[PDB]
């Protein structure tokens, strides 16, 4: 049914489920937009699959091929199988776009399941390759951020009755490798390669005359091939392919509005914004740096990621509500954060 | 079966699942308003596709060509099949309304499904961009309007026997800031934008002739063209486009029933109403300020979804309590709350 | 329906599942690269048998076989049901290819299960004769470097304030023995055998004339033989054979890319890099020597298995962190250890 | 469908389920060879059963019977049901190879599904007869041998700082009874002979002249014995037969296979080797004595069992460990096990 | 599919599953006998009924009639309903064997059903009259050697360093009443004469001429009777009543051979052996008395029960290993018990 499949690809969590495992508890591990850009190029093929053979959309059979009155309906059935398996055989076939159209309308919903496999093997290639690598990463950087903030609480409360910036010296370290960088772009390069190839495909595919669906086809090949009863030739035509060619124009469209979007994925230093460890450095037990921008290095990647993990961090929270209040600048951020008393 | 239907997209909870997640435990993130237009909006056009389609109304294909009696079964499948795939070719076919309404009648399970998915969109955009933002500060004002109400009663009790508004301040923060009220106008325009759409779509679709289902379709392309045994054109009828038009108009009424709906949630300042921080105002340890109104600032967004979660909140509980109480006058609100002993 | 097939055999996590018992806990027990070439072998047949029949690929019967006109439907039935089963009997069918083109025709589908199967054998021989005697050598070395961890961050903390390098004689010895790692060479051999046997069967059969699904069949056996009203042989057509080539060739392509991996898998020792334990030669507790390397030993094997599970050991994370901050060398690693306040 | 047999037998843990119960806390009851010999000769009975009616290599029917023309449908379907349930009337039909391979082609599933059963009743048997008694045992002695490891570091740490040999008295009275052998040895026994009829079987069905499917069929009994319309002999043929033979001889194949391995699993006191108990003759509180070899008793399999399940006994761990660092012979074993410091 | 019955019915848990309750845990509450008769008396015509109708044994319809070759498809279609209608009515059809052959052969799997019901009821009384009150006193039974086992080691513990007698009392009494050994054999016996019954009803049916399922029908009451192109009788064959009578024979074979296994069971004074309270009359404080044999009473059944249950008793298993060592008798029973050390 057409609402089963629609819940299925779109309401249900298709390609969100979290990763079951406890090693990544709540850590995202794929950037919201990397991974809506997954969810659309894998799922609308599948949507879009699913939907080209919908029990109210498909009259029947794929092909049909209109044998004489004298046939009989076995004999049809042969002419309409032969002429199925003879899009290939391009001897048996006259058609006048020729045999690759007959070949793309036999095999769209192979080709469609090809591209949405080929869209998900760089997603995959990061969750297994790169994402235990940022996940444990991140994990330590969290729970440093919440020491450091515990440990500046705890003095300034032991105020009101080591010191070492490990956290910041670990991204000063992130800055200078680049390997987890060049996983993401080439992962989302290879994403970007084939989307614009399937945009490729499709609007060729789309651009077919939409008569290359009609073939003349001719059971005369064996001991068929001198016989008298059966006729020269055979008009098929093949079923569904203007759904086809609705179906492949709906995902050209996404997909074309779907390229920018990862084009734009693709430049990681543009999007580290809104510096998050800005907002810790009005902890004493803190250093006075950001010092995380400029740069094709891991340090703008653990940026994004922290930038999208680090509401799961409580001291993160409190520490943004200070600030944010800090935009009045009525009180004090150490008193404010002594009156806080949020340890954990 | 349509009992299975109607169990699955209004008896059961479909679209109505919690956020399968400890990131927000009990907390709504989507106005009951908001979540009963999406849940209307989104399984009215499933529950009409599979509706029309459910197979006591189907009588079973959803086109009858009528070929001629001397046409073998096969050869009539060959039309049947045939004009269902022509209904795209405009040259095959000769309709007297055109062949929009072929194309529409065709392809009406596509375009309520489209209708589907596209407002789908606006609530799943609001659920991935903007809920999480909204949920942690409302989790951490319940926990500071908790930990205020338990300090302002330690006070009584130590009476019996810092000092920082500093969610009070937050708010007054939120009151500048603009950004999720214009995302939750946004995603609420969109969902109004793309329901009229609907309408205007459904009910030119139910302005349809209502003989637009039947057409003349002609297999003469080919090797048929100068065949003389295949009559020259065929009386086709798309079956279950009366359904179609029955369903349609049932979509459009409820969607010009749910477009006031959305008109009246687009005006947030207005619906912000029973000021739910007033309650807070008897207890000593919370400055005597409501300061939630008249903008159209993310402060009217978080006082809605306050008034929504607000009933999770332990304290908010007894102190309305001890509010309405106070509508008689009886006793005084410092020695009800010292009798209250409900710190958690 | 094609979409179902792709979510259970790439989109699912088929053939990734974790060994559900709690000897093994989070312990992999398999390389990644292990892991994904057996997914590959095993489920690329299977997702290529399920699409072959895919119910809008497959017209319907495998095998037409053009009875005459004459003939009654159950009599073409016969006939049909008949070829296909004689396929086999070599008297009955004439085919200019030959009869093994028939039978790899009827038999495709066995074939391609017979090669899952084949290749699934040697990682569940791994699985089950190898795998829980290096689970519990990994599980007794990870136990052992937290336990001198903590050891050494004690010794450290009381400084600021026995001694057997156990787990390095140990994988001493594991250095000396070499049955573990023969009975992982013989299991990728076998495996890198059978894909060869597998891409020499799916180019042969690829190879095949695409006419040899074409055959002459004849029902003249028993009482049928001096029969007068069947005629003295049937043009049958194999369908869904062009089906079979064009995935023998996808199987073939995906198998000649995925042998080099599984070559390149061969060579345990040039895998064996990065060296884990260099980072916890900076430990008092632990001696100052990593020896592990070159030998086609046991002790590479625990090496390539402790490389890839060692993110799980919560003090090799913070011994690698100190190294990698050590890269600028600004402090010291015992003062940063002791900074570092991790012991569990 | 094909992949769908293949999950559900050979990727699923098909005759691999511990047992669902407290009691036998991963102890595993059933020594590995034994558990895949059980799960080969149950399952692959099975999956040929499912194989050989699989959607796409069955054609239809399991009998097509030629009617003659002037035959109606109903009429045919009536000649081929009446051959189909007249391979039991011997009267009926007349074949060259005789009625018993009729009966053998007809109920080949069946037989197939009766071997099965029967090869998964030693087991079965197995698991509920001999299963608990020797599970109770084996528990407890792994109990003792983590006690006595417990007590001896326990004498060595107040060294740094009763003795009775229970379960070595045990193991010596097991050395007495042969119950539990017995019942060991006559289920493999009975495995091996089931085999081997089930070898002979199928030897001998493979072996059928392959045209013993096509058999005269004479529905001539009753009223229509001496009626004119309807001719003497119908010409039947069992498709699907060349199918049961081509699996018949891949479940021989696999059974001669199968067999010596069972044959060699009868012997059980040669399979018991790698003294297990031998690694706990290092400590001091536990007698220096094996004492655990050479006879038909139950002191063997307990041995077996032990040595399969010992992987799960800590102290076993530690201990190996231990005895492979004394291959070199650098340190001491109670000084090693002293610095071990592993109670539990 | 045969392999999916095959198991549910042998290879599932079908008629295993331990009560869903926690008033029984791990307690049996049916001799293991006792559930193996229920299983196979239960399973096998549940099994044996789902075989009859695998879908490649069933060739199609259960009945088939050879109308005329001038009757209409519909009109064949109505000859055999009303012919499979009629084995009742028996005016209508004649047979050489009679009507209760047809009868029989129509309603078979009605009639395994029956029996499968019927032998379903003795074990589904005796779970719900007579099985809790055996699992309370069973549950109570071994609570009370637990404890009296603690205090004997407790005392001896005390030594190294009330008095009653209640569980043998309780056994005292129970040698008393009979009601649970009545309801016991009561339940027993009627499925011995069920079993006797199912056997007789088998041996009939399958001793059937096999041409019993040939009958002679005629469509002549009502407006046909004088009809004229209607020819006055048809011939009828019920297909599927060879595997009703080969699955007949089965069902009697494996009955003939539980028949005696029953009988047996019905013994139950016979069964009582291996006194599993001598073990524990090595106890001080556990009276020097077995007292429980020879008698028509419920004690032996208790007797049979604790023989079952009883290896869930840690208490009874040291004490069986304490009375094994026994056999060789180096040292002693109380030194051994106060070294054992396993209150609990
Ligand atoms: C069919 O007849 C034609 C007559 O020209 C001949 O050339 C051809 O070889 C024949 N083929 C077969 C299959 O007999
Ligand atoms: C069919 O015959 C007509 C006669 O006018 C001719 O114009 C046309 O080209 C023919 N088409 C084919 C397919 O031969
Ligand atoms: C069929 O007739 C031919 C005539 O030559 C004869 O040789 C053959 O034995 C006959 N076979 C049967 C089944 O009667
Ligand atoms: C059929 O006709 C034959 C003629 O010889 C006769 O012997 C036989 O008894 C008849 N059977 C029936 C059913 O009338
Ligand atoms: C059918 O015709 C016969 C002629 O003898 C007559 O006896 C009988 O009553 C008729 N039955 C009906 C239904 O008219």
């Amino acid at each position: 049914a057409i609402a089963q499949l629609a819940t299925e690809y779109v309401f249900s969590d298709f390609l969100l489920k979290e990763p079951t495992e406890p090693k990544f508890k709540g850590l995202r591990l794929e950037l919201a937009v990397d991974k809506m850009v997954t969810c659309i190029a894998v799922g609308l093929p599948l949507l879009l699959i699913s939907l080209a053979f919908a029990q109210e959309i498909s009259i029947g059979t794929q092909i049909s091929c209109f044998s004489p009155s004298s046939f009989s309906a076995r004999q049809a059935a042969f002419v309409d199988s032969y002429c199925w398996a003879a899009v290939q055989q391009k001897n048996s076939l006259q058609s006048e776009s020729g045999n690759l159209p007959l070949w793309l309308h036999k095999f769209f919903p192979y080709i469609l399941l090809l591209f949405a496999i080929l869209l998900y093997l760089p997603p995959l290639f990061w969750r297994f390759a790169a994402a235990p690598h940022i996940c444990s990463d991140l994990k330590f950087i969290m729970e440093e951020l919440d020491k450091v903030y515990n440990r500046a609480i705890k003095a300034a409360k032991s105020a009101r009755d080591f010191k070492y910036p490990i956290v910041e010296q670990y991204l000063k370290t992130k800055k200078n490798s680049n390997n987890l960088i060049i996983k993401y772009i080439s992962c989302r390069l290879l994403t970007l390669i084939i989307i614009l190839l399937a945009c490729i495909y499709l609007g060729y595919y789309f651009s077919l005359s939409s008569l290359s669906d009609e073939f003349v086809c001719s059971i005369k090949s064996g001991i068929l091939r001198n016989d008298s009863t059966v006729p020269d030739q055979f008009q098929c035509k093949l079923i569904a392919v203007g759904i086809f060619q609705l179906l492949s124009v709906i995902n050209l469209v996404v997909y074309v509005l779907l390229a920018p979007v990862v084009v734009y994925t693709l430049f990681v230093p543009f999007r580290q914004k809104t510096d998050v460890l800005k907002v810790y450095e009005i902890l004493p037990t803190f250093d006075v740096l950001h010092f995380k921008s400029e740069g094709y290095n891991d340090l703008s990647l653990y940026n994004l990621f922290l930038e999208e993990n680090i509401s799961e961090v409580k001291s993160y929270k409190c520490l943004k509500v200070l600030e944010n209040i800090k935009s009045s600048g009525q009180g004090i951020d150490p008193m404010l954060l002594l009156t806080n008393l949020g340890m954990i």
